[PDB]
């Protein structure tokens, strides 16, 4: 029982038989398999059972379209990233500017390290925000993980919320008890989740037994909030209105750190490694996880010939205003850090703070009708 | 499905703990499944390493449906309906309308022994169709095969087909060759199964590597095709405009007869048998796997108070135009047999004759200004 039937029962094929059919694809997946490497790789399985089919299957799924290239896999535990390295080291390199398979990642969650923040013009920045996922040492991640696994995550997790006291007493709302006035409640303060609908994430398996063992915790200020076995065990979300960022960040630092010691004395700390810092399911948020951002208000500089280039010489990323596919209603951008790997969670957040608040003096200098040719910074 | 398929860990957890949340389901496995059904039934496997989870996924995380009642399970494979009969025995029999496990699966190959259904009124039928599905004895079906298993099955099955003659000729059109254009106009012209977008296709693992070793064959005028690869390996289709259900029901079933001779004689017999007739993925496909029906315009009848009542006493099942997943659109509904096993293809066809007979006789009357309080037909 419970054994690797499954895959023996595939191997009866050849590795040809089995491979792919990745001639419609554009993904960081289908840019670095080969056949070669499947066949090396086919009859690999880390401890829990998780399998290169299982690794590829939404890259297989989901060819990409022209531009943007998706990552095209995913990991199924910490050990996936080790078993199938021939496969990950190549998307990692290509992924995160160069980072190499000797390469070490720093994490810094020493919040007194960041240096100003706290200053951010509330005339143009709306709200300031920090988020991470984390996965906890012991279960499985999404696209894998048993529902035993998962409520075990759950049960955890809630324990060590349902602790916390001061700024961080808070409650949680499993999904599946929802009240229809606790949803509306949560849906007003841009809380809630829903299932995923994005065929990226349905592929690899992570949306199963739908909405068991999901759940939201908030505290009862309102600014810091924990997603349960969404995407990954946990998202962590530090916010609130205004520019003080360096509040945003201390309350994520101190919040974070409450959490970790928890599951630490537990056994089930943060799934964590020098080589790829916090682990978690995708590819592209390793490292930190960390997406620092602030909504902006930036009339002028959006509608400038070199915005587009400030960004990428800062380091930053811009979404709409109501979240990654959205248009930027008014003129308020989401501005975040675009590194996630191979530069600490203090660095990034400091990117954001040094990066925003030149793009304000730059603003004030366009809506005077000074030109921007002067303070634009070398590519940091 | 997915991963969570061969999740070596599961065994680390209790039965209990493993167990779904089912509660305010409303499928056949829900009504069905116990705790200990559960404990008994989850260290098994079939040979393919199919097991218990995989066979209650789609149960587990789609609690209803908008249009029919589900039955919240599937087969990975022909041995599942032995391995887990415990689970599938009661849900065939309550689907199914009684067929318990003593009864036999029946057929007669006597299509011409239908009486009537030559001459359904056109103004109201405006098409007809009958469908079956058939799976390939010694491979995997669609929840659980492999890219391997679905090639070889698309590469055997096409070979096979090739060699119908007569008004039978065809010929195969990959679904990964298709232009979009293309594929969409014969899903919109009722002919192509839908986009990957069935909740229970997507739930249970049907849609994995599509369009991988999917597609359609059928004869040069549309009158008979056969989807490869979609729910089950076989869907083979006899349909056209109006209400010659008969002839329909002729071509349907000499064109199967001709498809069996045909798979036999290559060394690749279907699944079958003595209890449940043919295999298929669904347990609401077993048996003849016939569904039969039509296209109505039922624009009275749709409304008044007793239409659920009147489909229910003839054992019809009702979907929308573009079918199960669907609504009726401009008051054209899909009326079909809702029962497969336990009856005979005659005595399935001969139903829905007779009862989209009385539906259509019931819409005359309540056109004219007549009440239909008189003719609500008895249980069947
Ligand atoms: N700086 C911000 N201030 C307020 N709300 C934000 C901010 N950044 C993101 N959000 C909100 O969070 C939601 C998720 O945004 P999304 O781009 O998916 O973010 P992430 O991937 O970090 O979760 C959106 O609905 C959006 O309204
Ligand atoms: N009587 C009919 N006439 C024309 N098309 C039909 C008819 N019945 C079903 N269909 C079509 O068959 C396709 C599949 O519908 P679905 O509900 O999935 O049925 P199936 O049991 O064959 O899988 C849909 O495109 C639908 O419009
Ligand atoms: C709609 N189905 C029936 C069910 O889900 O019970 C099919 N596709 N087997
Ligand atoms: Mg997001
Ligand atoms: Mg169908």
């Amino acid at each position: 029982p419970f054994g690797n039937t499954h895959n023996k029962y595939k191997l009866n094929y050849k590795s040809e038989e089995e491979y792919p059919d990745l001639s419609k694809h554009n993904n960081h997946m289908a840019k670095v398999l080969t056949p070669d490497l499947y066949k090396k790789l086919r009859d690999k399985e880390t401890p829990s059972g998780f399998t290169l089919d299982d690794v590829i299957q939404t890259g297989v799924d989901n060819p990409g379209h022209p531009f943007i290239m998706t990552v095209g896999c995913v990991a199924g535990d910490e050990e996936s990233y080790t078993v199938f390295k021939d496969l990950f080291d190549p998307i990692i390199q290509d992924r995160h500017g160069g980072f190499k398979p000797t390469d070490k990642h720093k994490t810094d969650l020493n919040h007194e390290n960041l240096k100003g923040g706290d200053d951010l013009d509330p005339h143009y920045v709306l709200s300031s925000r920090v988020r991470t996922g984390k996965s906890i040492k012991g279960y499985t991640l999404p696209p894998h993980c048993s529902r035993g696994e998962r409520r075990a995550v759950e049960k955890l997790s809630v324990e060590a919320l349902n602790s916390l006291t001061g700024e961080f007493k808070g409650k949680y709302y499993p999904l599946k008890s929802m009240t229809e006035q606790e949803q509306q409640q949560l849906i007003d303060d841009h809380f809630l989740f829903d299932k995923p609908v994005s065929p990226l994430l349905l592929a690899s398996g992570m949306a199963r037994d739908w909405p068991d063992a999901r759940g939201i915790w908030h505290n009862d200020n309102k600014s810091f909030l924990v997603w349960v076995n969404e995407e990954d065990h946990l998202r962590v979300i530090s916010m609130e209105k205004g520019g003080n960022m360096k509040e945003v960040f201390r309350r994520f630092c101190v919040g974070l750190q409450k959490i970790e010691e928890i599951f630490k004395k537990a056994g089930h700390p943060f799934m964590w490694n020098e080589h790829l810092g916090y682990v978690l399911t995708c590819p592209s948020n390793l490292g930190t996880g960390l997406r620092g951002g602030v909504h902006v208000k930036l009339a002028h500089l959006s509608k400038h010939p070199k915005f587009e280039e400030i960004l990428t010489r800062l380091r930053l990323q811009k979404r709409g205003t109501g979240g990654v596919d959205t248009a930027a209603v008014g003129s308020v951008f989401d501005i975040s850090n675009a590194d996630r790997l191979g530069s600490s969670e203090v660095e990034q957040v400091q990117l954001v703070v040094d990066g925003v608040k030149l793009m304000v003096e730059m603003e004030k200098k366009l809506e005077k009708g000074q030109s921007i040719d002067d303070m634009i910074p070398a590519q940091k």
